[PDB]
């Protein structure tokens, strides 16, 4: 009832918009039949399970209500698998900073971590595990409203350098695991996009975790957000921080922003410009 | 607050939409300032009627209504006066019809009663539409209609549409807005037919004072072209109130079948959460 099973016919692949590791994404127009409309839409062909376990898992996908969580909403099987949800033209997180390396407010950041700490624990409370949270996975709506997507696709479809140590070892994935990787996901925010361990080999990261070696302190953070990022990456699981605390010590600081970044948010009337347009939610 | 005052830089026409009475309507693109983002956006070109502080505040007007069947206005820029809002695939509700002439009872009741609710919604907050018609109803999905273009009028000629007493005195009311009600709904049970085709506009004034009316649409059962006749008395305290036709046709509404009667007479969940998770999440 929440996943839309969609024919070939009622829906085209314009132009590619970009490509993960668990697949290709187009820009699409859906043409609802008997209607002469194209509405745009985004399109995840999967790359290369049984059919009935990828609808269950689909399902599962399409179930999700949270304003800072995508929701798949329509489903193509044929010889391939085609994901599709809403199209957003902001794109990806990473893309973002990195594009606004020199404009970029401590209030967009704190607010996107908070958010993305929502996202979390909305899934965390589902009973679902990520097992691939990172900034490419964060898709901006506007500017101020990020959500979460592709969770679950790791499992029914490998990231060393956003992994938990446990992950590394025995391929084990949990909540505190994607606790870690949360830890990482802030620091590629904090750091405007670089690359966590830069020309380090991945086969030496789980080397440099036993020896208790740590991305560094980015360049904008006071030394309160590099704690909690260490503390999602300490090496037992059970001791690093919920995202149910998380979401808390990141609005404390968003109410505070510049005492908490050091770096060298929209007027009432452009967040609706904003919302009217392009974010009801 | 509600109102952003836009500038020449931060948006494009791209493509033009049609024409209207106010204007021409073009679907452009907002490109936020600082990004390399391009928002479509719906922009209409008025024509020229006021002061810019006099339309600015008719625009604020404008862009204050909340309610889900009331188009707001979103944004203005003030060499030509372009107001700009939401853009909407599906366009105004009288080519909807005519394109679909493939209707059920069940979508044509339920557009009375959202044109209603929007009409007393307006009515709630004192403004006077005074162009009420089916080309100015526009489809946000086919099962959700939204009104626009309130107060234009004022701030720069339907006769076919209009009550007696606005075509002899130009008097504009909550009661003449019902009138041009009547005649949205005659549009629409008659699929998009052009009211008193064929008679001179100059003489309308003469058929109406003669007693005669718009004709029964053949798929309507007595019950609602009764409400239409209501709707076109000429004692204006008699015609209904939105309030009254909002709960009327929501009966009927309720039992389509019995009331309005189409050769082979409904969105699924399933597409209905579909529509409204890519277009409508109002
Ligand atoms: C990683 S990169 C990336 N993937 C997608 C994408 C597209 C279609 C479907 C899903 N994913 C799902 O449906 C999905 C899933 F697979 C598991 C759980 C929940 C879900 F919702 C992701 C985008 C994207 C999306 C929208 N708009 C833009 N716009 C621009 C300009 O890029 C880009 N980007
Ligand atoms: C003559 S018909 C018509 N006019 C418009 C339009 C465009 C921009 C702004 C306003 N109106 C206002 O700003 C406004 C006002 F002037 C007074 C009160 C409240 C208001 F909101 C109307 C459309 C339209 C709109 C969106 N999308 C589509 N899509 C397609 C395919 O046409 C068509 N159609």
């Amino acid at each position: 009832a929440l996943l839309r099973i969609l024919k070939e016919t009622e829906f085209k692949k314009i132009k590619v918009l970009g490509s993960g590791a668990f697949g290709t994404v187009y820009k699409g127009l859906w043409i609802p039949a008997g209607e002469k409309v194209k509405i745009p839409v985004a399109i995840k062909e999967l790359r290369e399970k049984a059919n009935k376990a990828i609808l269950d898992e689909a399902y599962v996908m399409a179930s999700v209500d949270n304003p800072h969580v995508c929701r798949l909403l329509g489903i193509c099987l044929t010889s391939t698998v085609q994901l599709i949800m809403q199209l957003m033209p902001f794109g990806c997180l990473l893309d973002y900073v990195r594009e606004h390396k020199d404009n970029i407010g401590s209030q967009y950041l704190l607010n996107w971590c908070v958010q993305i700490a929502k996202g979390m624990n909305y899934l965390e409370d589902r009973r679902l595990v990520h097992r691939d949270l990172a900034a490419r996975n964060v898709l901006v709506k506007t500017p101020q409203h990020v959500k979460i997507t592709d969770f679950g696709l790791a499992k029914l479809l490998v990231p060393i350098k956003w992994m938990a140590l446990e992950s590394i070892l025995h391929a084990i994935y949990t909540h505190q695991s994607d606790v870690w990787s949360y830890g990482v996901t802030v620091w590629e925010l904090m750091t405007f996009g670089s690359k966590p361990y830069d020309g380090i080999p991945a086969s030496e990261i789980s080397s440099i975790l036993e020896k208790g070696e740590r991305l560094p302190q980015p360049p904008i953070c006071t030394i309160d957000v590099y704690m909690i990022m260490r503390k999602c990456w300490m090496i037992d699981a059970d001791s690093r921080p919920k995202f149910r605390e998380l979401i808390i010590a990141f609005s404390a600081m968003a109410r505070d922003p510049q005492r908490y970044l050091v770096i060298q948010l929209p007027s009432p009337t452009d967040s609706n410009f904003y919302r009217a347009l392009m974010d009801e939610e």
